[PDB]
């Protein structure tokens, strides 16, 4: 398995944005 992780690296891609958006 190595799916679960592509999210919680993934959510991360747009956790980035989420800095300096807010």
């Amino acid at each position: 398995v190595e799916e679960k992780s592509i999210d919680l690296i993934q959510k991360w891609e747009e956790k980035s944005r989420e800095f300096i958006g807010s």
